[PDB]
DNA sequence: AATGTTTATTGGAGTGTTGTACAAAAAAGTTTCCAGTCAT
């Protein structure tokens, strides 16, 4: 909407709005990044966020973006990992044959680099950690 | 228009889990002060 309050005046209106009986909503999407910064001592930030789309008239699609996969079983405790699910599909880094193809798409009509230098740069980054940002730099 | 709430804010105001000694009661080790012998 457009109303701005605070962490308590607003946090109380969002709790009573998701449980409103007799009001249609839309299939929204929630995209959050870096979950370790939202961790508090009472664990009342990640636990209540996952219980919102588990209601009747709730169309929230949470896209929890983080780093490693063992976070729910390390930093977060039992209540956060319970009401979540085991639907954690990790993404593996690019292979050696994939780094030479992504760089080829960017240089489709750029006649300025030999074929012996393209595979050499994509070889050192593939052995370090396979980061997609450490190859084009 | 003449007030008075909010609105974070903030430096206190404690807070509890830390870590580095701490002071023994033992653990060692350290020869021990005669013992034996032997003679005369």
């Amino acid at each position: 909407t457009g109303q701005k309050a605070t962490a308590n005046h607003a946090a109380e209106l969002l709790a009573k709005q998701f449980c409103t009986r007799g009001s249609p909503q839309e299939t929204t999407v929630l995209l959050v990044d870096e979950l370790d910064l939202l961790w508090t001592h009472k664990q009342d930030i990640m636990y209540n966020l996952f219980d919102w789309p588990t209601h009747k008239e709730a169309r929230l699609v949470v896209l929890a973006i983080a780093n490693t996969m063992d976070l729910p079983e390390r930093i977060m405790m039992n209540r956060v990992s319970s009401r979540l699910g085991l639907t954690r599909m990790c993404f593996q880094p690019y292979t050696y044959s994939q780094l030479q193809q992504i760089l080829r798409s960017r240089l489709k009509h750029l006649k300025a680099f030999e074929d012996d230098a393209i595979q050499l740069v994509a070889r050192k980054v593939a052995a370090l950690s396979g980061d997609a940002r450490r190859c084009l730099d």
